[PDB]
């Protein structure tokens, strides 16, 4: 029995990718999508809230506000249906409307930004909004650390149990940079020879080129104005890239042939690992793809 | 969990215990088969029904898979077969959630649109007209295979009597082949001969209470086939039970809003029914559970 579906969150599956030719590598995707609210971020979402909560920084009657491209505050949209709080989301025009679907089904309120502007105009909108709330609290998981270290704590964790030790690679798409980097931190306090590598958008290619751009791959990309605090650079042993056509081809390919239906973050981590793979063929390797969230929500893209 | 291929996670799905809505003093357990990697219930059948006529010989590598539904089974079809390398042809009524389409295209399917206000009839009168085009096919039939209730019967019966250590009083599930119901009811009913067993069926079709058909919004319920499946057991209906199209989609809000259950609109209606039944027997500590059969994902376009 689970007592809410707060219980559900974490535990995920690791799959094994079967007819894709993995070039004599080992792939398994971590299928976030099976989180309740369908994305990795319900694990960041409770924590963000649940230590917020036991530092006094949450009454009933607290309204909850988040800037998010859309899984954040899905996540946190699910918890505070169960935990009774109201909670109001800031979010770009560009993303997929199915993200707000899922919001206002469980009673979230979405207010909208000029997704042209990038996740920095969600930011400056959202201090706007705190002018008119009375009582509030802002969970900010581009800097709370409770983002990477709910990643650190049931993620690695989970990767490490279920593969049983024997991890080789980790391979992760970034936004916040907090999945790829609160997972990759333990994966490599454990696993001192592990490789962990995060993926971003060939389009807005801040890691490796120094320069943002319009890019279709949801989720992922840096647009607040800088390089999240949460994001751990010192992890990064390379920095992959997808071009926004091949993540959605990938997204397809893995539909298709594994009957793995992913968002088109995960087509994009997924090519960059089989890419990766490729240049190291024929070597054994144990390679971990986390899949952040399910592909259901990008069926009108 | 780790899984050699999405397969694997099909069943072991949770129960949720309902804490905020009000359930008339008996417990309300939700089993989420939306949990499912199809996220559906279906899952489970469209597995059991591959495998079985696999290990007969009716599937070969080059064997079409072809069948009629209102979709889960179709994604819980297309998900399998993708895995497994099957050709797979579905035919669904037009007037179905859009995403079901898409859905079931993203794993391969080839997916063929019939006249919905025909209903699944027209979809299986359809399947005879693909039949004549294939060498080699074989058609699951979810309203004849016996395999749909077995595969119930098998898994989610007993996991319902594992999560609840043989502690089930009542069990309401939806219709719409019958084979949910009639599968599960009858494992309990086998180990637990005093549990009550409640299929649910659209008030605005109420074929089984009252002998006729019409149109509902309760997508995967109700009996449009021209009668009764063969894999529905009406002899383990303790009664009939209803529900409106309206107070469906009401309690599938309600769920999502009060429980972060966000569950299909055939959730809404099994849900609905079950705080109905719940409330008739107030207070006497009933352990109640609701399968709800799919996620609520696929209907939040419209
Ligand atoms: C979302 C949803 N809820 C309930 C059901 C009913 O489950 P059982 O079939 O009774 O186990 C379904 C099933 N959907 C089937 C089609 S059932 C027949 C049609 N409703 C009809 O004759 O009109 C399917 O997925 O094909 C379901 O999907
Ligand atoms: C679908 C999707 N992919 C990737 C990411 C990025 O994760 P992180 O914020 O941990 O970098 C997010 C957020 C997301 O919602
Ligand atoms: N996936 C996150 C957002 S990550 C940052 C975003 N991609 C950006 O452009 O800065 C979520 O909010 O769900
Ligand atoms: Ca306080
Ligand atoms: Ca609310
Ligand atoms: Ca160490
Ligand atoms: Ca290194
Ligand atoms: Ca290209
Ligand atoms: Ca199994
Ligand atoms: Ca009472
Ligand atoms: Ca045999
Ligand atoms: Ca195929
Ligand atoms: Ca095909
Ligand atoms: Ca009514
Ligand atoms: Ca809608």
């Amino acid at each position: 029995l689970a007592n809410s579906v707060i219980d559900l969150i974490g535990n995920t599956p690791l799959v094994k990718i079967n007819n894709i030719d993995t070039f004599g590598n080992e792939i398994y995707v971590k299928l976030e999508g099976s989180n309740p609210g369908r994305s990795t971020k319900d694990r960041i979402a409770l924590k963000m809230i649940e230590e917020a909560e036991k530092e006094g920084l949450i009454d009933k009657d607290t309204v909850i506000i988040e800037a998010t491209s859309g899984n954040t505050g899905i996540g946190l949209a699910m918890i505070c249906a169960v935990k009774n709080y109201k909670l109001k989301i800031v979010m770009p025009d560009t993303m997929s409307i199915e993200r707000i679907q899922l919001m206002r089904a469980y009673g979230t309120e979405v207010i909208l930004t000029d997704g042209s502007l990038g996740m920095k105009a969600c930011l400056e909108k959202l201090e706007e909004l705190k002018k008119n709330e009375k009582k509030y609290f802002v969970p900010n998981q581009f800097t709370n650390v409770n983002n990477p270290k709910a990643h650190y704590e049931t993620t690695a964790e989970e990767i490490l149990k279920d593969l049983n030790n024997k991890v080789d690679v980790f391979i992760c798409g970034t936004g916040t940079g907090g999945s790829f980097s609160g997972t990759a931190k333990k994966l490599k306090e454990k696993l001192p020879n592990i490789k962990t590598f995060p993926v971003e958008p060939a389009s807005s290619p801040l890691l490796s080129k120094g320069y943002i751009g319009p890019h279709k791959i949801q989720g992922m990309g840096m647009s607040i104005g800088g390089i999240p605090a949460v994001y751990d650079g010192s992890l990064a042993d390379d920095i992959l890239v997808c071009e926004d056509d091949d993540a959605f081809e990938m997204m397809r390919e893995l539909s298709f042939k594994e009957g793995i239906l992913g968002g088109i973050s995960t087509g994009a981590t997924f090519k960059a690992a089989l890419d990766y793979s490729k240049e190291n063929a024929d070597k054994g390797l144990k390679i971990v793809v986390l899949s952040t969230d399910s592909g259901e929500k990008y069926l009108s893209n």
